[PDB]
C-alpha cells in the first residue's frame, strides 16, 4: 500500500549524459549510439538570444567547437547538423552504455521523469506531465538544459522531452528528441506567456481510483453524473473536457474498484464545488493531476 | 527556477539490486562486494510471521536453500549470517557495480529516496522522510521488502533504509543495513501502531525558503515571533519543537534571503492559525515536511 509520486529508475539514462560546451556555453547531450543529441541555443552567446539566426551562428561552429565530454574521456566530433532546434553531433564511438531507446512525441496529459543534470552530471529524478498549455513544472536551472525527460516500458527507454527554456512565470518548456517544441514556445529570450494552465480531469480520476485502492475514501458520495453535466463543472474550474475516450481509458480502475467511472467524476464534481474541507487525498490537499490511468495501474500492480 | 521532490539518480543503487527466494518467498536483496543483504522474514512462511523464532527457522536454511538471482545469472551462497533483523549471505562474486558505499542510521527529519523494486528489478524511485514517529510514507507492495533507502554524496551511496514492514494503517517500517528496525517496530504481524505523526518543523521552515527562492512569497508578514512563542503554536498543531539547532542549520537559507529565520517561523505561525485560505506555496495546498535544509540548497545550488 502507499501512493508516491514516483519517475522512473534513471540509470539507463545516467549512462547517456554527457557534458556539451560550444565557447563559454555549456550544457548535457543526450549520448544515444554515435549520435549526442543537446539544444541548438549551446551555440549562442546571452547576446544573440535576445533574436538568434541559428543557421547563420552555425556557419562559425565547427566539429572542433563542440567539446563533448563522457565523465573524464573526451568524445571526438566527427559531424554536426540542426534538426529543428536541436544539434546532432556525430562522434566516433557508440555509447557502450546505449539502451534500446524509441523518441517518441507525448500528447498533453502523459507523464515521464526528467534526470535534472548539470554539466552532464545527474543530479536528480522526478516526475513531470507535459501540461494542456504545452509546459511542465520542472526544476531547471542554468546548466539544466539538454536534460531529458523519458518513459521505460520493461527495457526500452523512450525519450519525450528535452529541457530548452524557462518563462519568466518559472515554468519550463522544451522540444521532443527531433528538436519540435511543444506547444508554440520558440529557444529567443522574447515575450512568450504560457496559456490557461488547465487541469488534466483523466489524471485527477485516475489518481481518485488511487486513494481508493489505497484506503482514502472519504470524498466518495451517493451521486453519479453525466458527461456532459460533469464537463459544465470542468468548464467552471478550468479542467480538460471528459471524453468518452478518457472513460474507456478509466475502465480497468473502474473494473477493479466496481466505482463507474461517473460516480467517481461525481465525487470529483463535489470536490470542485465544496472543496477538500482541510482534509487530504493521498498526503494531497489539492487534485493531482500528475497520474495517468497507466501509471495508477503500474504502481499498484508493482510492474518493473 | 521550479522546486520538486526530487530523489537521486538511482542508477548506483539498480547495479546492486538481486532477487533472494527462500522457499515460496521472493523479495529483494543488496548485493555489494560479496555480501547480499536482505529481511530476515525472507526464511518465514505467511503462518511462521504471527510469532516467527528467527534463530530457530534459520537453523533449517542451509546456503543452497538462499537462490540468489541478479539478473538472470545466480550467485553461489558460500556463507549465511543474521545480523539483527536483516540477512548476510556471502556469495563467491564480488558485486562488479559496487559503488563506494557507507551504511548510515539517519535521525528522523532526514530525507533519502527509495528505489522500489520487486523480483530484484528496479520499479521506480521517489523520495521519502524518516518521520518523528520512526514511520516512512512509502509505496510498497508485496515483494517490495528489500527495497533499499539511501542518499548520495557526490559518488558515495549512504545506505539508510531497507522495507521489511506495513503497519494496517498503510505506513510503512524498516531497518538501517545493520537490521536495526527505526522506532519500536518489529518483524512480526502483531498490534504495532505509529505514534503521533508530527510534522518537522525545520524542513517546512527549509521548504518556505525554497518557496521565496522560486518566486512564492504571498504568505511573508510583517511579523516576527521567538522560539518559545512559535513552540507554543507547534506544540497546538503536533510541530516537532524548533531549536536553536534548527536555526543554525536554516542559517545558510536565512543569509541568501536575507529573512531572519524567526521572521519565517512568524509567517508558518500565521499559515498553521490562519490556513493557506486556498491559496498554494511551490505547487502545494498543505504545508510540505518532507525537504531538509540541505535539500533546499541542494536542489537550489544544482549539486551533483
Ligand atoms: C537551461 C540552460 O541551461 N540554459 C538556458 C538559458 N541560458 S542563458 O539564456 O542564460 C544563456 C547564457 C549565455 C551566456 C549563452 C547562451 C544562453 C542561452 C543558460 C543555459
Ligand atoms: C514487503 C514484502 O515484500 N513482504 C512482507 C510481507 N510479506 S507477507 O507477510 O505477505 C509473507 C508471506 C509469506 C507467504 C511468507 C512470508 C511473509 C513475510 C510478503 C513479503
Amino acid at each position: 500500500s502507499g501512493f508516491r509520486k514516483m519517475a522512473f529508475p534513471s540509470g539507463k539514462v545516467e549512462g547517456c549524459m554527457v557534458q556539451v560546451t560550444c565557447g563559454t556555453t555549456t550544457l548535457n547531450g543526450l549520448w544515444l549510439d554515435d549520435v549526442v543529441y543537446c539544444p541548438r541555443h549551446v551555440i549562442c552567446t546571452s547576446e544573440d538570444m535576445l533574436n538568434p539566426n541559428y543557421e547563420d551562428l552555425l556557419i562559425r561552429k565547427s566539429n572542433h567547437n563542440f567539446l563533448v565530454q563522457a565523465g573524464n574521456v573526451q568524445l571526438r566530433v566527427i559531424g554536426h547538423s540542426m534538426q529543428n532546434c536541436v544539434l546532432k553531433l556525430k562522434v566516433d564511438t557508440a555509447n557502450p552504455k546505449t539502451p534500446k531507446y524509441k523518441f517518441v512525441r507525448i500528447q498533453p496529459g502523459q507523464t515521464f521523469s526528467v534526470l535534472a543534470c548539470y554539466n552532464g552530471s545527474p543530479s536528480g529524478v522526478y516526475q513531470c506531465a507535459m501540461r494542456p498549455n504545452f509546459t511542465i513544472k520542472g526544476s531547471f536551472l542554468n546548466g539544466s538544459c539538454g536534460s531529458v525527460g523519458f518513459n521505460i516500458d520493461y527495457d526500452c527507454v523512450s525519450f519525450c522531452y528535452m529541457h530548452h527554456m524557462e518563462l519568466p512565470t518559472g515554468v519550463h518548456a522544451g522540444t521532443d528528441l527531433e528538436g519540435n517544441f511543444y506547444g508554440p514556445f520558440v529557444d529567443r529570450q522574447t515575450a512568450q506567456a504560457a496559456g490557461t494552465d488547465t487541469t488534466i480531469t483523466v489524471n485527477v480520476l485516475a489518481w481518485l481510483y488511487a486513494a481508493v485502492i489505497n484506503g482514502d475514501r472519504w470524498f466518495l458520495n451517493r451521486f453519479t453524473t453525466t458527461l456532459n453535466d460533469f464537463n459544465l463543472v470542468a468548464m467552471k474550474y478550468n479542467y480538460e473536457p471528459l471524453t468518452q475516450d478518457h472513460v474507456d481509458i478509466l475502465g480497468p480502475l473502474s473494473a477493479q474498484t466496481g466505482i463507474a467511472v461517473l460516480d467517481m467524476c461525481a465525487s470529483l464534481k463535489e470536490l470542485l464545488q465544496n472543496g477538500m474541507n482541510g482534509r487530504t487525498i493521498l498526503g494531497s490537499a489539492l487534485l493531482e493531476d500528475e497520474f495517468t490511468p497507466f501509471d495508477v495501474v503500474r504502481q499498484c500492480s508493482g510492474v518493473t
